[PDB]
């Protein structure tokens, strides 16, 4: 006998935002760095155009990353976490983790 | 520093772990015992063929045990393995993000 997954479930909730198959690995790419869209894209190598633009919309959002803005030639997006986006590194760790001891 | 390639670990886990279901399913099979009906009740708005899929998907990844009792009535149990059982500091950590942020 355990607390139900109802809409309330804090693990439910976190997975509405975690759940894409790009979500966690983008955020694992910036990390605590500062990243150019086209350096993320080659850090995430067989993701789409389209899946890398809606994903980084999608985490925008949330207010899990922010997006710098440089209208200059040639033009530029830089992407970090935000201080709730680096809340997410621990979660990341367990997962890399994973991998490593069992895959 | 190191891309997300075939040998990234956490790329390697996601394709695991990807799913709407799959973490939600490991969570509230935890470290006990419960039967496919419960499992059902235990995550509302599951439909019988997710939770089916979902269920053969994570016995082929090995991450649950599935233990069949052919008498009056049927029944089957699921549990974790221990590779499953090894999820559960990922779903930790996810639990305390939730509650702390959402």
């Amino acid at each position: 006998e355990r607390k139900i997954s109802d809409e309330e479930c804090p693990v439910r909730k976190s997975m509405q935002i975690f759940a894409g198959k790009w979500t966690l690995l983008i955020i694992f790419q910036i990390n605590r760095r500062i990243i150019r869209y086209g350096e993320l894209k080659r850090a995430i190598p067989g993701i789409s155009e389209k899946m890398l633009i809606d994903e980084l919309k999608f985490l925008c959002g949330k207010g899990l990353i922010k997006k710098k803005q440089y209208p200059e030639v040639p033009p530029r997006v830089e992407y970090s976490l935000t201080p709730l986006g680096e809340k997410v590194l621990p979660i990341i760790d367990e997962i890399a983790k994973f991998g490593m001891e069992n895959l």
